[PDB]
């Protein structure tokens, strides 16, 4: 509460003045700039800068009137409790002017708003200009869905018989009709991973290079998940030296498919499907597809990748090619191209009948038979 | 910047007045609109319209000042970097009045806002006043979730020994329990489509007329998708002479059930259940359900439907009956009634045990069992 | 509309001390708040109330001019179509000054918004400051979901041959291996629930106290959900003498494992799992897990528990235990300890391979297997 009234008019015209003054500038309320210092140069009237600078004189305006003026001084203006002031030459991406509203202690930025979710527990997105509420499935990722694998023996190669629910299993090597041959190209065992193995203390089968290998690009170096773990097979495809299906990479180097799926009749959800597996390159060089085809999404151990990349030569890679196809089904659908006498290494392979993103995976996903109990 | 100081004050009298003129109208700054134009009749004083003529008095001001008045001119307020302008006689349907904020060039709408998602890759909605974030399962849709199939024999009437992995199969037609004739109902073959068909050119067996309908309704016109595709058969149900269960449908014709599922333990998870399966009427007339009852919702091709409608006759339908039920278990859940001797053509039909949605199918959906190897 | 231009040379020293005062005044348009009556003490200049009483004084400001002044009036301020003011005393949470925009009937709250979302159907979540498309997933809850059992046998202890897809069975009980008796526990049989019991009118098999307790735990008592059902065995384990695996509550007492799921491979999605079971307890204590170890969630019929929690002794509880474990397998899985000689109930166990959320189940969740025809 300040106040002016009752001016002895003997000094009636510098308050005249002052009304002129005061009057004229507050057409727009409108400040060029925060500044600790009173501008000493480059400074005429319209330019208006809020005086800072350490004092009693904080957030006092300095405006500088000199045209058409008798004297020039620096005008000041205490702003007692201030209030929204806007400003002109910075505005934000959105098209908004800049407005430092001060709250009688610091300069606080403009706020609106006109919508608050209900605190009733349940979120709400916007919907044709009104809020809905979400579901619960919202808020659950994709990592943890339990979708189950249309793989009749897990990839552990050891046939339909044996139960994917047990940790430990006794049958032999067996070939898996998911993976069949291209091109002449032959599939054989490469290793397996034993439970309570010996290479970590144990008395069971020892691990072979490949399996440290792979262990080390799962990560499962500490001895609760390097010493112990679920049983499974591993295979080596030679490519053939058969030259159908040509096919090139992003590199411009030719190769021929040495694998097929056998037809499967995995392209019913929509057209969608989904493959998962983890492979390393033992001799030779490989890539992905042909080259940009239809609907396609290449996901390298959590990163995005193109068609045609090729895959770094020994080395242990995450995979995911998810597309669309309404022909129902497809013989060559992994669309992968090695090289003749490519020595591939593969491990744990995961298929699913639509588009599912389980992450990096350790394990093959499980279902149910007749053997499962 | 401008300035009106330092006036002869033998003068001073025309611009006090102006002044005490600005001074009362500074009350309010609002505009009853924006006018190319003067409005040369029907104007007072408190009138106020923006004169955005073309030429050099754009946004210039037009308030009339006639009452109390010795004579009216059309004062004007040239406006230098303009600013938030209220506006009165239009608002927003939220109660938001119209200002229209010049931003030196252009009016712009006035802007609010105080919260802002943190650029980190992640989704956030409100909840309970605070924006929290959301998991990725909400941006995927639910026509690719890949959901599995309640029937071992997946509608092709070929028995549970076929292999549902395998695009083509050399069985027989075979019965298929979740199907149960009701009221004398009997179901009998009606087609089949194989691959590697003639009718396009190759050497397999022939499709009938009901099998080029129901493509044509799919929309699997072009060769890739006409010409080749799993085989399955087809059946057509003629309700049987009983007249037990009767119903009346929207149109208010009388019905009896024709068929059952003999009492699937389908109604488990929170008693939800869904059918979507392909129907085609060859003759007589049918309808869904009999009345509103308790919790449903039909998708007629993804159209919303209400019970009771009668299905139009020789035409493909794609249905998705969906509710709810703690009961545990149900023999007629389809709650169809056809008209006694009416011929319904069916094929490929699809049960889950739950809420999905995977659009409009064109195979049934896969499942696991001793013979999926 | 208004003026105060017409009035003579003789009597304007008033017209500019109202001048002086109104413009001084308005540095801020501010109020203190908002008086039904005028202030009759503790008033002086600075101080301004909406004089909001009833009568044609609605909405008239009543700033007090005594400091410096000679006689102190309450000066009106009649406002005609009011807008934005700005207010101090109190602000929002969010450091939002409170106004009261008039929109001429009523004071209405200050508004923004720089984003809508799109009127096509989408529902749109702010990400790294723009609004993204969401999916149908998102509206959907997780109770409804019907994903699929681990259990072969559903919990049943009919053995893996009973057709789970079919409402009744008529096997005799069998032990589940799902459920490996551990410290010398003891597994036997508790009852079974008939389909067209005799207890509520009917000629089957009658049922035991067990039985009727659970249901009305279940909630179903109604004929349609109590006198109907899917059968099911219970079966009820006695603790051993063992004292192997000690571990003690959150009361502190000293117990150990009963029951162990003979090393199951669940551990594959991400590691994660979940257990849904319904127990009660017949006779001594039992508890939850050991202590906070790793991460951990508990729900008890839907609410959250922490590590230990003593269970009521007979009443049935819904659990749900997950966690995320990637050593890939677990033989201990449930964690949960019962004091020797503590007889347990329990009936329709249900396991999954991810965190699900469905619910307060009421029967085991379904699966395929060569049986299930």
């Amino acid at each position: 509460g300040l106040l002016i009234n009752g001016l002895p008019g003997e000094g009636h015209y510098s308050d005249l003045i002052r009304m002129w003054r005061w009057d004229d500038f507050l057409r727009q309320p409108v400040v060029k700039g925060r500044v600790a210092t009173l501008p000493t140069t480059g400074q005429a009237e319209g330019d208006t800068y809020i005086f800072t600078g350490s004092g009693s004189n904080q957030n006092r305006l300095a405006r500088w009137w000199a045209t058409g003026a008798t004297t020039a001084i620096w005008e000041y203006m205490p702003p007692r409790l201030g209030w929204r002031v806007q400003v002109a030459n910075e505005t934000t991406p959105s098209g908004q002017v800049k407005t430092y509203e001060y709250s009688g202690t610091a300069w606080v930025e403009l706020v609106g708003g006109m919508s608050d979710a209900p605190s009733d527990g349940k979120a709400y997105a916007r919907e044709s200009g009104a809020w809905t509420e979400l579901g619960s499935a919202a808020k659950s990722a994709l990592n943890v869905l339990p979708f189950m694998n249309l793989m009749p023996d897990m990839g552990r190669f050891a046939g339909t018989a044996a139960n994917p629910l047990a940790t430990m299993f006794t049958t032999s090597w067996t070939p898996s009709s998911f993976l069949n041959g291209w091109n002449g190209a032959t599939v054989a065992d490469g290793g397996k991973f034993a439970f309570d193995n010996s290479t970590n203390g144990g008395a069971g089968p020892a691990l072979n290079a490949r399996v440290q290998a792979l262990l080390a690009a799962m990560g499962r170096t500490w001895t609760s998940v390097s010493r112990y773990g679920v049983e499974f097979f591993t295979a080596v495809l030679t490519a053939g030296s058969q030259t159908t299906t040509g096919s090139a990479g992003a590199d411009g180097v030719t190769r021929y498919l040495c694998c097929s799926n056998g037809s499967k009749t995995v392209f019913n959800a929509g057209g969608w499907a989904t493959v998962v597996m983890w492979l390393r390159v033992e001799s030779g060089s490989a890539h992905i597809s042909s080259a940009p085809y239809t609907t396609h999404r290449l996901w390298i151990n959590g990163a995005v990748a193109a068609p045609g990349v090729v895959l770094p030569a020994n080395q242990w890679v995450h995979l995911r090619f998810s597309m669309q196809s309404y022909n129902g089904y497809d013989n060559a659908c992994p669309y992968i191209y090695a090289s003749a006498g490519a020595q591939i290494a593969f491990a744990c392979p995961a298929w699913f009948g639509g588009l599912v993103d389980p992450g990096i995976h350790v394990a093959p996903i499980l279902t149910i038979n007749g053997a499962s109990a």
